[PDB]
RNA sequence: GUGCGCCCAGAUAGGGUGUUAAGUCAAGUAGUUUAAGGUACUACUCUGUAAGAUAACACAGAAAACAGCCAACCUAACCGAAAAGCGAAAGCUGAUACGGGAACAGAGCACGGUUGGAAAGCGAUGAGUUACCUAAAGACAAUCGGGUACGACUGAGUCGCAAUGUUAAUCAGAUAUAAGGUAUAAGUUGUGUUUACUGAACGCAAGUUUCUAAUUUCGGUUAUGUGUCGAUAGAGGAAAGUGUCUGAAACCUCUAGUACAAAGAAAGGUAAGUUAUGGUUGUGGACUUAUCUGUUAUCACCACAUUUGUACAAUCUGUAGGAGAACCUAUGGGAACGAAACGAAAGCGAUGCCGAGAAUCUGAAUUUACCAAGACUUAACACUAACUGGGGAUACCCUAAACAAGAAUGCCUAAAGGAGGAAAAAGGCUAUAGCACUAGAGCUUGAAAAUCUUGCAAGGGUACGGAGUACUCGUAGUAGUCUGAGAAGGGUAACGCCCUUUACAUGGCAAAGGGGUACAGUUAUUGUGUACUAAAAUUAAAAAUUGAUUAGGGAGGAAAACCUCAAACCAACAAUGGCAAUUUUAGACAAUAACAGAGCCGUAUACUCCGAGAGGGGUACGUACGGUUCCCGAAGAGGGUGGUGCAAACCAGUCACAGUAAUGUGAACAAGGCGGUACCUCCCUACUUCAC
RNA sequence: CACAUCCAUAAC
């Protein structure tokens, strides 16, 4: 079983100061293991889960391994290496998987492992966020608007998670607490094995198909702790930033920035230059465009797939500063989904799916139905309706436009308008579409 | 696997087109007027003027037939069928009988015909089943205070446009490749539109098209309307504008949604320019230009929304870079900063191709000055189709033809006798129990007339919808001097074009649908290549040696300060050494089966729709013949070689039982035979809808 | 600040 892990980190020679917390984890120390003994060493069986959305198959001890595999079973275990990233629909962290090897189980309980490790007293937000709380996409929005009484949002481009990765000092890092100073190694003999292939032999990874479960959060770690470090001398940064412009708390995602609070260009140099020396010493990755595009006051630009601004034309802002769905996005996947065609004027317009011959009926409403859905979370909590609205019209003309099309009578957009949909009161009825789209506007919007 | 389409002959079986011999047909009424000539003019009646009411004249017209819509009825044709029928039968075969009856597309072959002027369709709504709200803030109340076009919601009354087009009028000639407009493919992939491909055909050249706007509220707002916030704009607003009172001196409509000026400032209606498009090409609403007989007579105007001139404003009006948020410079509200979608494009040029008003200016032009072409009918001819007429292999379903067939029955008295003594299984013979059998079962019975059987000849149907390259097949006749031409050609273009010489009979086709033959191309399975030549990012190269290396031990149980439990180590940076595959240096390939339609370009023709006309959209890529890439159909249901278990039952002794054999047997998924449900199937089938 | 929509018919 992990119980060697168990008295690797549990036990982490605490005869002097030891794993992260000093104070504040020693009643709450054992949280994790009396549990992980119960979780994350669910059972000897098919137990812990797995990738059939519980588990996969039903075997015996996970299927034979982990109960003797302190005497390290794939002791090695080479785990064959290449690289991957997935466009993540929207507003993309792009998130790594690993290539299929049942090993899969082991890592998935391994890094459980890790997740109960850091993450109980000290590593927040799983999955890109700021702050500790329970939730992946909340911060993104509380945050965001909770303060930034400022001008002056700095962009970050360059990734520095994944096309560099330490492998040094990431395991430097790893250890400082999980392992102790005495009698504490036996982790990460494959933890270091993303051997990707693309003519070398590296050990660096894009994708470490020694799992893909973790490599999210072992990104996560990479950029976590050493916030804090970077977060330091933030800690005497806002002097008077917070007080310069006000006469009339980081941002903090898997990969891009802004430096939370603003009093001027003087008060941004010093962003603009230590920000790029820890970046430069620590991480071993460096920025771009010179600490980058600093805006001087607002612009439509990108930030997290949203704006800050501190027809397509109804963003406010005053002597508090908010939140807008902003264009890219919505001219990025409005066109290569085949939303729209601006190559008529009149700026866009609904014409049709791509297909010629598509699929069944209600495969077609469902899909469409939940690509529209697509706004439910993402395009929470923002201003723009009327934008949103073209899109809806759009979007909603498609559908309609697409069942005709596959109809195909007498230009059957006018048959599809009366035949089904929300006002032929008709399974061949879906009465969700866009009333619920804009609830979904209305609420996690102004709620 | 689109209603038909195959390929070769003519062209009323029924037609289409073209041009010629013509005719007949109506032009509001007359007039000189030609001759039945024709809108020319004179007179006359009606007709139109609202281009924005009135009357008077000047101008635009007066019909007729075709096309063509529209509805309504009536009946061929097309229907499962009647109904007859043909080895019964697989399937075929509807004078007329229900149902449809314009059949969906007629866009290359018809329903046709009578009536009437009218249908879908789109904007303006009758009617019938809703919600608001209401100047006060509401409350109080359908108090119709004071309503419903804010609309429901459903189902159709009333108007509009569809609901009209089409036919000649005195002749040139002039800026006649003029500005404009068309073409040059598609298609694939480079996706930064940066000059690349295809066995394009063209040729020059990468940001072309669009848009980031409007000056003293067109402010806080969109691609509608709407309402509420604020700067300029309240008598009311608590003695309720129907009632009632309270809550503000704020709270409702409105203004002060420019300062004016300058001309127009309404409906429609006519033609265009568009928008409508969007995915190809035509008909209905929305915008812009302009047009809608001149003057006298009341009529005949307050507006109104917009150009222009700015006048200053307030929002803070891209930009370049600054720029506490009441921030600025400068070009100040395109003032290329750009912004986007946007790949041999746009733009540009060439060559080719188009030109009515005969642009506006001259000789115009003579019995109002010259006119013979709309529609039907008729003569003839050239032409044409998917029509009509001829021609039908390759693979399949079936029925008899004992045409040829593997198939004809038991025991006993006792082979004799036979069973012609006796039965009755056997094939049947019937119903029908029924899960096949068992057919039960008297019966012919003791072969026949029928397990099973593939077939002579033959009965029928499906395939005539183009994919890469030769050959058996029905025709070298049904085509003869092809147009893909013999045959030289020659030229040319992607070739097939285009035009010259030209052999008279197996030249030309060696007609079509369809198979396999042979290597191809692609998608699928197993296998192999994996040096015809070695090394290389080095994948093996965390190896080892490591480098003398680095803090860290076996299994487990406890917070942290660790406590118990039993009693020499593998990893820390790598180098390094072989090959493994193809990168990287070079004398994966086998075997299996199946194979379908997106076009586009030229030549000849069929049609239709849009257009001055070139041309663009269609008809299976129109259709065939040449070139080409792009591209390698889908499900469902029968069926049958073949399968697959599993409940029941099955029969004679397969088992038992006794009987002359049957006979009565209980016990058969001990299935001996043998089916019903069964599984994943196998393969075939345009089988039926789909994909074009 | 906002609510919401406005698009035919028909030739493959």
């Amino acid at each position: 079983t992990m119980a060697i892990l168990e008295r690797i980190s549990k036990n982490s020679q605490e005869n002097i100061d030891e794993v992260f917390t000093r104070l504040y984890r020693y009643l709450l120390r054992p949280d994790i293991y009396y549990v992980a003994y119960q979780n994350l060493y669910s059972n000897k069986g098919a137990s812990t889960k797995g990738i059939l959305d519980d588990t996969a198959d039903g075997f015996s001890e996970e299927k034979i391994k982990k109960i003797i595999q302190s005497l390290k079973d794939g002791t090695y275990y080479p785990q064959p290496v290449r690289r991957m990233y997935i466009a993540k629909k929207n507003s993309k962290k792009m998130r790594p998987l690993g290539i299929p090897t049942f090993t899969d189980k082991l890592i998935q309980e391994a890094v459980r492992i890790i997740l109960e490790s850091i993450y109980e007293p000290v590593f927040e937000d799983v999955s890109h966020g700021f702050r500790p709380q329970r939730s992946c996409h909340t911060a993104l929005k509380t945050i965001k608007r909770e303060f930034g009484g400022a001008r002056w949002f700095v962009e970050g481009d360059i990734k520095g998670c994944f096309d560099n990765i330490d492998h040094v000092t990431l395991i430097g890092l790893i250890n400082l607490k999980i392992k102790d100073m005495k009698m504490s190694q036996l982790i990460y003999k494959f933890l270091k094995a993303g051997y990707l292939e693309n003519w070398q032999y590296h050990k660096t990874y894009s994708g470490t198909p020694q799992g893909g479960i973790l490599s999210p959060l072992l990104a996560n770690i990479y950029l976590h702790e050493l916030d804090k470090f970077v977060l330091q001398l933030k800690m005497k940064f806002d002097r008077e930033s917070p007080e310069r412009i006000t006469p009339e708390k980081y941002v903090r995602y898997a990969d891009d920035f802004i430096i939370s609070v603003k009093g001027s260009k003087e008060d941004c140099q010093w962003i603009k230059e230590q920000l790029k020396l820890f970046i430069h010493n620590k991480l071993k990755m460096e920025l771009s465009e010179e600490k980058t595009l600093i805006t001087h006051s607002s612009q439509p630009a990108r930030f997290l797939g949203y704006d800050i601004r501190v027809v397509k034309k109804r963003t406010l802002n005053g002597s508090v500063e908010l939140l807008i769905p902003l264009q890219d996005k919505i001219r990025q996947f409005i066109f290569d989904k085949k939303i729209a065609i601006q190559k008529k004027d009149s700026s866009w317009f609904p014409v049709h799916r791509k297909y010629l011959i598509r699929s069944t009926d209600l495969e077609i409403i469902t899909i469409y139905n939940s690509e529209l859905r697509g706004i439910c979370n993402y395009y929470g909590l923002a201003s723009n309706f009327n934008q949103l609205n073209y899109f809806a019209y759009l979007m909603e003309y498609s559908c309609l436009k697409t069942i005709a099309s596959k109809h195909k009578g007498t230009l059957s957009k006018t048959i599809s308008m009366f035949k089904d949909g929300s006002g032929s009161w008709g399974i061949s009825q879906a009465p969700v579409l866009y009333g619920y789209a804009r609830n979904t506007l209305e609420n996690r919007l102004k709620a």
